[PDB]
């Protein structure tokens, strides 16, 4: 119940929101149906529009009119953003020449640089280019400021999620706004876009920037617009907050566009019909930096102009439906569109069985539109499984398609031709960055950077320490001309051993066998020095990687790789090696199929043992150096070596045995060498984290050789490619995967042919991050390079997407 005899006199678009029962004159009063009674007459005035004319110019004040041309408005601060153009002779902000903004020019009483954040729903990346003739405002702010190509998004590509995840720096599955709809079994309670639930807190998580600000001493505008406040009306208030005395002022604010998404779901990205959407946008964008020219603001505020998703090409005809699948599609509930999410109708159903239900999705029909993933087993760059609100059954959906339960679902509730949610790295939904003002950059492009770094920057913009967060603070330090923020690399926690010879091989019962019983001082001095890191600056090109937990693990050299061998998960946390472009790919020789070493350097106790391997009839084994890229026949023992072998189901192994044997090779041909670090990584919560010892659920069978749920590896190179890897003076280039190690290939639907027609296709799919593996891994890799560390982070936050 609210009490709307109250008034809003005095108080229109109150910063302070107050409690039921009082009536509210907020910007978003509306959408709890809880304004004063005179909330429209007082504050959303229309009358006379939007603009000055050369008849209003000195005016008498008409308190009825929706902005003044009175001689008293930019004392008041309500002048129509166009007053100072008609009436006192002035330029618009788009027609003066761009020029470097190389300190804040701000008005007395000013304490920092505000920043305005303008957001637009659906605004996909590639408008910058294709509306470039109708965008004159924003495509000024874009070639002056600071911007990229594109911005990721998060997954999925909705609204909320994203909007949710700028404000936070954290990914929907740590926030908890993992949908534009939602069930949390716990709560027992729906989250949808319409209606009461979403206004609940519990939802959201983390800290979003207007409480880290508040909470900091920094004032904050409310970021939410009623939908029916006009985009003239949020402009206006903006601009009126900013008039506000010192101690009541704001130091940032958010303007909110629907648009072009709201015409792009009607018309398609590039429908006829979006020019005129873009062309608003702009005009509202020119209606603010007139305003803030008026108010002598243009020079002194920081300006974000971001978008929250991209827009696909989807029509009702291409909508795949569980009914064509399923025989049970009366026990689903199915979360439906741009992804698929599928849980129990009733909890009460003994009958529901995951298995079968993934089983009837998998591979059905020959060019199926969706993929079915239990939810630990989707991409881990999506960054989508660690949350109750996430169902254990996910479809991923191919863009420009739906999936639907049944038929009635898509004409009982059509004529849309744009729709958003697919996978982030999808081009189509990629969306958009531009940063002006005195804290950002002049006339500079930067590479594309995923929307989870923002909030970092926005910290830094405000003079604020961000909340804990997924971004990777400094990644972004290349935007920004002050106000960088300067980490230092984190501390090694465990050192390393260097263990020498200290065993007999009779010491060992591993029921291990190798026929290397083949008997020259010249060579014996050799063997010595490679075991004792002759060739580590060959294969080890970056420094070890830093290990950030406490452990026991061991250093060992070998003539064509080095790694760092854990005592207690029985294998490498990593193994780094160097192939040149002019390296030879040879075969394991015939006598050595089935050869295992013993290394006299670690203790039969701290070894792997053949033995389980036999006895574990699902398990095999595979190397992390791969014995393909051996330098020579004598080096190639070497890779056979107990302590380079991991755990690998035979159906992995196809994988790994291709990318070891023609992929490599490949790589170093292509950029003149390549570094790679490879490694299994432990995540059974699917939390993203490494896993301590106590959280593996599976180890081969009758040992305490624990499994791992993933297989990394980083592959890095001379960004100039006229260098060779280990010969590189200036920026690096990676790419780096984080490969599911399952038991079958049913995530590949054309794993019957040869790999050289599925395996690469897979890779590119589970595509990371180098800081995806550290979480995963709590290694810190590129510890030892010539480059600034800031640049090293931005390395690190790199996705490889493979899209044209
Ligand atoms: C992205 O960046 C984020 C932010 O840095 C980071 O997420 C952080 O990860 C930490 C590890 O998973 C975790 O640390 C402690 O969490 C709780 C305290 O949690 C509450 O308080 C904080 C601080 O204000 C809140 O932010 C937090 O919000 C979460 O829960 C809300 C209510 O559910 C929810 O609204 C909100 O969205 C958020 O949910 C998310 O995180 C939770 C986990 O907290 C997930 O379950 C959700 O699915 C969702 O993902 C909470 O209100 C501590 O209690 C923990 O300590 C445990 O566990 C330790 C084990 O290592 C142990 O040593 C401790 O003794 C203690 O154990 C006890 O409890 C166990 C579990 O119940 C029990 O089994 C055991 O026997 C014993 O009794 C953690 O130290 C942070 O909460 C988390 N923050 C956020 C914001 O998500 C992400 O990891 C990265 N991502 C990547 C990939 O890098
Ligand atoms: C889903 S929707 O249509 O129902 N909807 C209505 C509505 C109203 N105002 C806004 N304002 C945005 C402006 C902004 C900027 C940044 Cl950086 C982070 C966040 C967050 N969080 C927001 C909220 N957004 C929406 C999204
Ligand atoms: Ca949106
Ligand atoms: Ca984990
Ligand atoms: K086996
Ligand atoms: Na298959
Ligand atoms: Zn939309």
């Amino acid at each position: 119940w609210t009490a709307t005899s109250g008034s809003c006199k005095g108080r229109c678009f109150e910063l302070q929101e107050v409690g039921p029962p009082d009536c509210r004159c907020d910007n978003l009063c509306k959408s709890y149906s809880s304004c004063c009674h005179d909330f429209d007459e007082l504050c959303l005035k229309t009358a006379r529009g939007w603009e000055c004319t050369k008849d209003r110019c000195g005016e008498v004040r008409n308190e009825e009119n929706a902005c003044h041309c009175s001689e008293d408005c930019l004392s008041r601060g309500d002048c129509c953003t166009n007053y100072q153009v008609v009436c006192k002779g002035e330029s618009h902000w788009v027609d003066d020449d761009c020029e470097e903004i190389k300190v804040p020019e701000c008005p007395a009483g000013f304490v920092r640089p505000p920043l305005i954040i303008f957001s637009v729903d659906g605004f996909r990346a590639s408008y910058m280019k294709k509306g470039s003739k109708v965008m004159p405002n924003i495509e000024k702010l874009r070639s002056c400021g600071t911007h990229a190509p594109y911005m990721r998004p998060v997954y999925p590509t909705k609204t909320f999620p994203n909007l949710y995840t700028l404000a936070t720096g954290l990914y929907p599955e740590s926030h908890g706004i993992v949908g534009n709809s939602m069930y949390d079994p716990v709560f027992d309670a729906s989250f949808h876009l319409r209606g009461r639930e979403k206004f609940n807190h519990r939802w959201w998580g983390g800290q979003p920037l207007w409480i880290t600000a508040t909470k900091q001493g920094v004032r904050a505008g409310t970021f939410f617009w009623s939908v029916s406040i006009p985009h003239e009306r949020r402009i206006l208030t903006i601009l009126q907050w900013l008039s506000l005395p010192d101690n009541e002022r704001p130091s940032v604010y958010a303007f909110y566009s629907e648009q072009p998404d709201f015409s792009g779901h009607k018309y398609g990205p590039f429908g006829p019909e979006m020019t005129n959407p873009l062309r608003e946008i702009d005009k509202t964008v020119g209606q603010l930096m007139d305003g803030l020219k008026q108010l002598r603001l243009h020079r002194c505020v920081n300006v974000i102009f971001v978008g929250d998703h991209g827009m696909e090409d989807v029509t009702c005809d291409r909508t795949e439906f569980l009914s064509n699948y399923l025989t049970n599609v009366d026990d689903i509930t199915l979360v439906p569109g741009t992804l698929g999410r599928i849980r129990a109708k009733s909890i009460n159903n003994s009958k529901y069985d995951p298995k079968t239900i993934i089983a009837a999705l998998t591979c059905k029909k020959p060019d199926q539109h969706f993929k079915p993933y239990m939810k630990q087993h989707l991409p881990k760059r999506l960054h989508y499984a660690n949350n109750r609100r996430i169902e254990d059954i996910h479809l991923l959906v191919d863009r420009r398609w739906h999936v639907a339960r049944k038929p009635l679902d898509v004409y009982k509730k059509c004529f849309f031709q744009g729709d958003h949610g697919f996978d982030n790295k999808v081009n189509s939904m990629q969306t958009v960055f531009v940063g002006y003002g005195p804290t950002f950059k002049y006339r500079t492009k930067v590479p594309p950077f995923e929307n989870i770094e923002l909030y970092n920057v926005m910290c830094d913009l405000l003079g604020l320490k961000p909340a804990p967060n997924n971004g990777t603070h400094g990644s972004l330090n290349h935007l920004l001309r002050t106000n960088t923020f300067r980490p230092t690399m984190p501390d090694e926690v465990s050192r390393p051993n260097y263990p020498g010879i200290m065993y007999l091989q009779s010491e060992f019962d591993l029921g291990c066998t190798c026929d290397d019983k083949v008997e020259n001082k010249l060579e014996e001095l050799n063997k010595r020095l490679h075991t004792k890191g002759s060739t580590k600056e060959r294969h080890l090109l970056y420094g070890r990687p830093a290990v950030l937990y406490r452990t026991s693990y061991d250093i060992l050299y070998h003539t064509d790789f080095e790694s760092g061998y854990s005592e207690i998960f029985l294998m490498p946390l990593w193994t780094s090696y160097t192939i040149s472009k002019q390296a030879e790919v040879s075969s394991i020789p015939e006598h050595l199929t089935n050869c295992v070493r013993p290394d006299v350097r670690v203790s039969p106790g701290f070894s792997q043992n053949c033995l389980a391997y036999k006895n574990d009839k699902q398990m095999s084994y595979g190397f992390l150096f791969p014995p393909y890229l051996s330098s020579s026949p004598e080096a190639k023992y070497d890779a056979f070596l107990v302590t380079n072998m991991v755990p690998m189901y035979p159906a992995f192994k196809r994988v790994w045995a291709y990318f070891q044997r023609v992929l490599v090779k490949k790589y170093a041909s292509e950029r003149n060498g390549v570094n790679v670090i490879s490694g299994p990584i432990f995540d059974y919560n699917y939390d993203g984290l490494r896993d301590t010892e106590d959280e593996i659920k599976q180890y081969v069978e009758g040992s305490s050789i624990p499994v791992p749920t993933h297989y990394y590896s980083i592959i890095t190179s001379c960004l100039d490619f006229t260098q060779p890897a280990d010969k590189c003076d200036g920026p690096l280039s990676v790419s780096s995967f984080i490969l599911p190690h399952r038991p079958d290939n049913d995530e590949s639907c054309n794993s019957s042919e040869d790999e050289s027609k599925w395996v690469e296709e897979l890779m590119k799919m589970h595509t990371a991050r180098v800081r995806d593996i550290e979480h995963l891994t709590g290694l810190d890799f590129y510890r030892k390079t010539s480059r600034s560390y800031s640049e090293i982070l931005t390395l690190k936050t790199y996705l490889h997407t493979y899209e044209s």
